[PDB]
């Protein structure tokens, strides 16, 4: 059904905007990409860059992943990212999120042929 590469795109890529335009961005996008369906996904990051430029991070600085595998790569440049974190008063099905827009380096894990991002590891 959905490959790891397409799930990465649905949960983490937002090429349509260059930044969140309002504090309401996370409540709208978490729901539109189905991250509120059987639970409220607690934290999620969206990258506001073109697919090609995020795909290119797979040949940049190789680092270890939080899980200890070494197929993770760190972007040389900072990227526009929007950080979404569930509020303390949030309870499924009424998922509420705080938005934080920033320019940060990302660390993604890559896999397959073509070798593409499949897991968002962290932003730094
Ligand atoms: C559809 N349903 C299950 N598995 C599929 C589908 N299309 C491709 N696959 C394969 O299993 C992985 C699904 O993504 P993850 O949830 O494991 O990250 C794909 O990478 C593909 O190998």
């Amino acid at each position: 059904k959905e490959t790891a590469a397409a799930k990465f795109e649905r949960q983490h890529m937002d090429s349509s905007t260059s930044a969140a335009s309002s504090s309401n961005y996370c409540n709208q996008m978490m729901k539109s990409r189905n991250l509120t369906k059987d639970r409220c996904k607690p934290v999620n990051t969206f990258v506001h860059e073109s697919l090609a430029d995020v795909q290119a991070v797979c040949s940049q600085k190789n680092v270890a992943c939080k899980n200890g595998q070494t197929n993770c790569y760190q972007s040389y440049s900072t990227m526009s990212i929007t950080d979404c974190r569930e509020t303390g008063s949030s309870k499924y099905p009424n998922c509420a999120y705080k938005t934080t827009q920033a320019n940060k380096h990302i660390i993604v894990a890559c896999e397959g042929n073509p070798y593409v991002p499949v897991h968002f590891d962290a932003s730094v």
